[PDB]
């Protein structure tokens, strides 16, 4: 068995030379040579079976993978796993090596308006598809947004991304929420389970922002200052914005506050393109139902020069009904991830 940091990282012999790139909460990553193809490969590692939490989101993020295509999505070139569920006890994922992603990136690298234009257009492009399929992402954030060395940009990580179920998205004032926070749209913490399209949005219109200045917009350090650090520059919200607030913690809250005016978005971002930060006020409006929509973004003036709606296709084949996972054993959970990775076996 290869080892790798010497634990096991079993993908026997058909990858080869593997290294090191980073690890996480369900396993670890690995770049590898497949013997096969002629070409370098991430791997993930992924041992969620003891938790029935860890096998949800890797059911969740292999059912999505598996059924999405597009140029700007990740998508799942293999799957290693042991023949039976009792000899099954890590799955290994193989994706196409890309090179770095956004977080990584916007540590070191300036990007021109050229390079910020076409993320975002690759951003919305793989978005569109995303939301043409029913379904929300809930954690676009810099990290999850991987590059290969020509700035081709994929998105990844769908292990929060639900059903869209608007009808069922109301909830209390400081409703516990899982997704990252600087990303999180300011109705996530007043009244939002975050199951409509628009916080997806949001969290585009934050990428955005970090893009134009390599630092988080909204960089809260706990749940209630992410409230505090929206509205300290969008300013207080106004009367109508209020008025669609009808729970009366959330509302009180608000009005709790003291008035701020809305800082604008060119004192912020001065060496900006005038037409991103009109699309950036666009994506970061505080209520949901003003805020721009996918399709929308990618035909705004900044994006002329890519924007091409033939050339941005949706889904086949939409998820209808919500993924009735949220209390089903780790043991049926190892068996439908069992039966989701058969198709890659000999
Ligand atoms: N396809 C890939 N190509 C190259 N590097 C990757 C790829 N997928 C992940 N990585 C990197 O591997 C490391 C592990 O991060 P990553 O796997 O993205 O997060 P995680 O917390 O393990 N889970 P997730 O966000 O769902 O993917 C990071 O440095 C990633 O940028």
């Amino acid at each position: 068995a290869a080892a790798a940091g010497p634990q096991v990282f079993d993908v026997g012999p058909r990858y080869t030379n593997l290294s090191y790139i980073g690890e996480g909460a369900y396993g670890m990553v690995c770049s590898a040579y497949d013997n096969l193809n002629k070409v370098r490969v991430a791997i993930k590692k992924i041992s969620p079976f003891e938790h029935q939490t860890y096998c949800q989101r890797t059911l969740r993020e292999i059912k999505i993978l598996l059924r999405f295509r597009h140029e700007n999505i990740i998508g799942i070139n293999d799957i290693i796993r042991a023949p039976t569920i009792e000899q099954m006890k890590d799955v290994y994922i193989v994706q196409d090596l890309m090179e770095t992603d956004l977080y990584k990136l916007l540590k070191t690298q300036h990007l021109s308006n050229d390079h910020i234009c076409y993320f975002l257009y690759q951003i919305l492009r793989g978005l569109k598809y995303i939301h043409s399929a029913n379904v929300l992402h809930r954690d676009l954030k810099p990290s999850n947004l991987l590059l290969n060395t020509t700035c081709d940009l994929k998105i990844c990580d769908f292990g929060l991304a639900r059903v869209a179920d608007p009808d069922h998205d109301h909830t209390g004032f400081l409703t516990e929420y899982v997704a990252a926070r600087w990303y999180r749209a300011p109705e996530i913490m007043l009244n939002s389970k975050g199951y409509t399209k628009s916080i997806d949005i949001w969290s585009v219109g934050c990428i955005l922002a970090e893009m134009l200045s390599n630092r988080p917009i909204f960089p809260g350090k706990h749940y209630l200052d992410q409230l505090n650090h929206i509205l300290g520059i969008l300013g207080s919200p106004s009367q109508e914005d209020l008025n669609c607030i009808i729970n009366l913690k959330a509302r009180n809250y608000l009005l709790s506050l003291p008035h701020k005016n809305k800082v604008p978005w060119n004192r912020l971002f001065p060496n900006a393109d005038s037409k991103a930060l009109d699309l950036l006020d666009k994506m970061l409006t505080f209520n949901p139902h003003k805020r721009i929509e996918v399709e929308q973004a990618l035909a705004h003036p900044y994006l002329e020069q890519y924007y091409d709606p033939s050339d941005e296709p949706i889904a086949e084949a939409p998820f209808k009904f919500d993924m009735e996972l949220d209390d089903l054993p780790k043991e049926k959970l190892k068996e439908l991830i069992f039966e989701e990775t058969a198709r890659f076996q000999p």
